[PDB]
């Protein structure tokens, strides 16, 4: 029975029925499970037998587990959507998946500017620059921000690159002198940082106990819509500085010891239908790789630069790497001497 697709992907990651419009057009019934952290995925694909036609792990993973030849170089001639794809957003995968040749942008987000519109005018006055690093990264502004509170996500791995992105250095640079310098920046504003932590900003932005928050775009759209929702007067935005930033996709790839290979790419080439990933998108929310989708995607999801930027800026957006252990630990001492 080659109608057998063995598909493995996040819980509520997917539209009300993409996997039927499928089927319908492929006679390919499908096996849907979902996985809920990487680590899980991760350790079915190492024990020597996935069973899985595509997966779709975050990109972060997939580059490691590329360089363990855990995937199948897509055959692009069977991949005639390949064109829809947001050529800008699979540049800036090439420093994960080489010559895009492994998997594509599903969903994506950011470590992005969360922030109160009106607690951030009246903390710092008029112009507050609401669309760059700077805003957080220079004393003199953070400073006056600490009135309405500011935070960052308890992540040394992804905000110090921020850092590092800010003071000019690249990203995922490994040097000693400059990791400092980066430690250095950071110490020159912790005094004026309510806290670090990865999910009490999501709330906080949400009912306005602080004003400004620098997190996961996912995150501080909940807060955004919370914050509609609690009906209070609360408005939150988001931003995506024009500097660029660091960024994530969850990527849909095609495991080596796949079963039904030429199921699973028909069904890649399936969810790069514009129609289709536009659909997913108005359910779940998030933005995709699907350039030639976009117009198609909800009026209010389409025109909200904080998902759908200046592609100004994102050409100037990054990935992160896989860190070798000195760096690793270099960090997370950094990260703790911060804190305190």
């Amino acid at each position: 029975d080659n109608k057998v697709l063995h598909v493995y992907n996040w819980s509520d990651y997917i539209a009300p029925d993409t996997l039927e419009k499928f089927t319908k057009e492929t006679g390919i019934k499908v096996v849907y499970d979902v996985y809920d952290s990487n680590e899980v995925l991760e350790a079915k694909l190492l024990a020597g037998k996935s069973g899985y036609d595509v997966v779709v792990p975050s990109n972060s993973f997939l580059a490691k587990q590329i360089k363990a030849g855990v995937y199948q170089k897509l055959d692009k001639s069977k991949l005639p959507n390949w064109k829809n794809l947001n050529k800008d957003l699979m540049h800036t995968l090439e420093v994960s998946d080489p010559g895009n040749e492994h998997a594509i942008p599903y969903m994506w987000g950011t470590i992005g500017i969360g922030y109160n519109p009106d607690k951030v005018k009246a903390a710092f006055g008029d112009n507050a620059p609401v669309d760059s690093w700077d805003l957080v990264f220079k004393p003199e502004n953070i400073q006056k921000l600490k009135q309405c509170g500011v935070s960052f996500l308890d992540s040394p791995t992804e905000i110090l690159p921020a850092a590092l992105h800010y003071l000019g250095y690249k990203p995922d640079t490994d040097n000693p002198k400059e990791l400092k310098a980066a430690e250095e920046l950071f110490l020159k504003i912790r005094p004026y940082v309510t806290y670090f932590h990865s999910s009490k900003y999501i709330s906080d932005l949400a009912n306005g106990n602080i004003c400004v928050a620098i997190g996961y775009s996912g995150d501080i759209y909940q807060a955004k819509s919370r914050a509609e929702e609690a009906k209070n007067k609360v408005t939150v935005k988001y931003n995506i500085p024009k500097e660029g930033a660091g960024s994530f996709f969850d990527m849909v790839a095609i495991p080596k010891d796949a079963e039904n290979t030429e199921g699973a790419l028909a069904f890649v080439n399936f969810l790069m239908k514009p129609e289709i990933m536009a659909e997913i998108t108005d359910v779940v929310q998030f933005p995709n790789g699907n350039a030639a989708a976009t117009p198609l995607v909800s009026e209010a999801i389409r025109n909200d630069p904080g998902i759908y930027p200046s592609e100004e800026v994102m050409k100037k957006l990054y990935t992160f790497p896989d860190l070798p252990a000195k760096t690793q630990r270099a960090m997370t001492r950094s990260w703790t001497k911060i804190k305190s």
